[PDB]
């Protein structure tokens, strides 16, 4: 492209462009790049023409977000740039600024965000079973996520990050409640039966019944949030290790500390493959089967990977198996 | 009675007997003498015995709870020990320990104990409106209850108050599970809806089904929380002042602060016979009727007090507008 350099946090129009497609290597950027990214999409979605967010403090509180990720293995802030880039993809690949207010795409966009603020990287069943702070303060009720949720409303109560400060109390109460149906909806105890009441409505769907919505709203950051495998296989692949990671650094820990270990979790059980092959199958896939009877176009952009993955991780299970057929 | 004078927390047997009926005047004790009524019911329940709780602690627990009531007008030690008497009083009058396990009778009884502690004195309405840390804490659902929640487990942590340290981690799971379920009822912004569920079990109910016995155990703690007009008239009575001492407070405030006032509460609104007759009517009345159906002897000792109270409201408030009209 251009004539002369750029810093790197002024973003170029090839990235600008990769950044509406769930092609995106979220790897390739540095953390003040990401949030050059995330400012673009709240630009680019018109949120800040259409509620006033002065752009500054888009800005800090983006760098406020940015600060309040821990350093997990996965839970991490990149983790939360993948959620809200294929949120934004979603928006593109799927048109839902046809269906949905820009109110609605404000709530998924800031709600993908916020999604996983301040993970302690150990899951809510660490939580409970350890009888943490947490799980005594929310009362064994999707511990974290109540965390996150509320960790997202103390940051944007301070002035300065406060992007919803023009935006009237209705409106705030709105998006409020909103985002705290979409952060605790990610909780993954509720998957079952979230799905089960998005199917339920899928029998007769309606883009004009504020339930149908919410419960689209749901499943549209539930596949935000596990979309890792929708994404091209150098990309996805890395995402997986660090999983483990923090998978691993858990079972540990209950294992030293008495408690139950999740045989998923159990360092001994798992591997890449067969960690994914399952998800895939059975989790993944068929939620955006029932996400691709709403929007056809996701069939070939994000069944399609998943398809290739499954079955690429069928191949490496073969041979890591055989590999344990010499040891052991 | 007795041949010579015991200090008053060394309960009489006449009191001792008293306790265990409705009819108990919550008012002619000191907190020490309540605390040694509450401690009483934990043994002649058989609860110390089956759980092995150590008295002692059952003791330091029961005195660090009443140390995390607050010095509100009605939401107060004095409240908390009215509801576990009302428990006490129901699970003889119903014979409930026919019907439930130790385990359960635990739950009501420890529930009913810890239901409203550290409560602040300003509902769940202002919490939200005003926006407050505990507001904010739990994303605007059922803050209070929440909160009640969390101080009891807190306390049940401390190594020395922790009555249930004795019992194995699957019955802790057990307990807490129910008592958390049954707190969280208590918020009467649930109460159309609980008694909804609970009518539709109602249809056909059966005593081995765990989610009737939920709903049951709700129903019960939900009877016992705002059981004051089931007393005695002039045990009943002097609580309307202290329930409108809060409510007024609030109004104030809201009124300083620019939030809404609720119109129940607003001191240039409300009189006693007013807010008594269609909380009577209309919440109370239907709420103990569904409970009959069950336990046919709540009829004469609780729904009889009810309408007693109703029919005197009512005829006070027909002499209020008689005073009303005679001046305007
Ligand atoms: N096996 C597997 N699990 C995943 C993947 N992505 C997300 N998950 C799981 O799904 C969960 C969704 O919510 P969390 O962020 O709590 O934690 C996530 C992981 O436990 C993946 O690629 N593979
Ligand atoms: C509207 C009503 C729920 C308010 N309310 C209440 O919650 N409790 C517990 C009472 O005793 C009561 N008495 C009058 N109004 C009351
Ligand atoms: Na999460
Ligand atoms: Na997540
Ligand atoms: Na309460
Ligand atoms: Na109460």
């Amino acid at each position: 492209g251009s004539h002369m350099t750029y810093p790197k946090y002024l973003l170029s129009p090839e990235t600008i462009e990769a950044l509406r497609k769930p092609t995106f290597d979220v790897w390739l950027w540095e953390p003040n790049e990401m949030l050059s990214c995330l400012e673009h999409m709240y630009h680019d979605l018109g949120l800040v023409r259409d509620f006033s967010i002065n752009p500054v403090t888009l800005r800090r509180w983006l760098f406020c977000v940015h600060d309040n990720y821990r350093n997990n293995p996965f839970h991490n802030f990149r983790h939360c740039f993948c959620v809200a880039q294929m949120m934004y993809s979603m928006v593109w690949l799927c048109s839902l600024q046809e269906k949905f207010s820009q109110t609605d795409i404000l709530i998924l966009m800031t709600a993908a965000i916020c999604h996983d603020l301040d993970h302690p990287g150990y899951n809510n069943t660490y939580q409970i079973n350890a009888r943490t702070e947490l799980a005594v303060r929310y009362n064994d009720i999707s511990p974290l996520e109540n965390h996150h949720c509320a960790v997202a409303f103390q940051i944007l109560a301070e002035p300065e990050c406060n992007i919803f400060s023009n935006i009237p109390p209705d409106g705030f109460k709105q998006i409020r409640q909103g985002m705290i149906t979409l952060i605790l909806a990610t909780d993954m105890a509720r998957h079952a039966e979230i799905m089960d009441s998005f199917k339920e409505k899928m029998e007769n769907f309606d883009y004009s019944n504020e339930e149908h919505m919410t419960l689209l709203k749901m499943i549209l950051i539930k596949c935000c949030d596990i979309s890792n495998e929708v994404r091209p296989m150098e990309v996805a692949e890395p995402w997986v290790d660090c999983l483990l990671e923090e998978y691993f650094m858990q079972s540990d820990r209950e294992k030293s500390e008495g408690l139950p270990v999740a045989p998923f979790m159990d360092r001994d059980k798992v591997t890449k493959a067969t960690a994914q092959i399952g998800f895939i199958k059975f989790v993944l896939i068929p939620m955006f089967e029932t996400v691709t009877k709403l929007f056809p176009m996701v069939e070939e952009i994000m069944l399609q990977p998943l398809w290739e993955s499954r079955d690429r991780y069928e191949e490496l299970k073969r041979i890591d198996d055989a590999m344990k057929e010499l040891q052991k």
